[PDB]
């Protein structure tokens, strides 16, 4: 059965946890119980296809870890998740993509650019802003909320298509 091997990463506090949990769990995190780095596993239908999807929520970016150079070489596409709320979280999307292409040491990664908190008020990061770097960058962008779960989803999903199509390369 196929597998694909997803990383979820940004910096520290952006949601990644409460996207891995709303995907796995369809339940929002509470904040009184804090989700240490783990992997997660569910097999879904994409397009007729089956498969099973090994998920690893990392911690924040900034926070000490000793695995990021496994879980770039292991990962086969990359959830680059920023909140809306906080531009130095979109703005080291740039920091994350170039480590995980270094050490894929590959210019052809599969990556979706996520922001997340949506349904906050307080947004710092224009939606056109991060349309045009994801552009640029030439991967999808989605915007999401794990609190309301609004396109949970449609962000692994389509990172798994991403894959998909760079398997098909
Ligand atoms: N649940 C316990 C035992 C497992 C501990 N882990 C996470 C381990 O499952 C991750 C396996 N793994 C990987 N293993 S790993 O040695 O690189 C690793 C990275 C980060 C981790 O926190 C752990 C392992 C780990 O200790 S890479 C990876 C990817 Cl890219 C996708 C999906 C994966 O499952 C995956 C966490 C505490
Ligand atoms: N309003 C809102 N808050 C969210 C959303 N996603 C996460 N949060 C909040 O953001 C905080 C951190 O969430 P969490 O998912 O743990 O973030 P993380 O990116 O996994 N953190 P860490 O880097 O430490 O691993 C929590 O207070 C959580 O409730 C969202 O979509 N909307
Ligand atoms: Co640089
Ligand atoms: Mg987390």
């Amino acid at each position: 059965m196929t597998e694909y091997k997803l990383v979820v990463v940004g910096a520290g506090g952006v949601g990644k946890s409460a996207l891995t949990i709303q995907l796995i769990q369809n339940h929002f995190v509470d904040e009184y119980d804090p989700t240490i780095e783990d992997s997660y596993r569910k097999q879904v239908v994409i397009d007729g296809e089956t498969c099973l999807l090994d998920i690893l929520d990392t911690a924040g970016q900034e926070e000490y870890s000793a695995m990021r150079d496994q879980y770039m070489r292991t990962g086969e596409g990359f959830l680059c998740v920023f909140a809306i709320n906080n531009t130095k979280s979109f703005e080291d999307i740039h920091h994350y993509r170039e480590q995980i292409k270094r050490v894929k040491d590959s210019e052809d990664v599969p990556m979706v650019l996520v922001g997340n908190k949506s349904d906050l008020p307080s947004r710092t990061v224009d939606t056109k802003q991060a349309q045009d770097l994801a552009r640029s960058y030439g991967i999808p962008f989605i915007e999401t909320s794990a609190k309301t779960r609004q396109r949970v989803e449609d962000a692994f999903y389509t990172l798994v298509r991403e894959i998909r199509q760079y398997r098909l390369k």
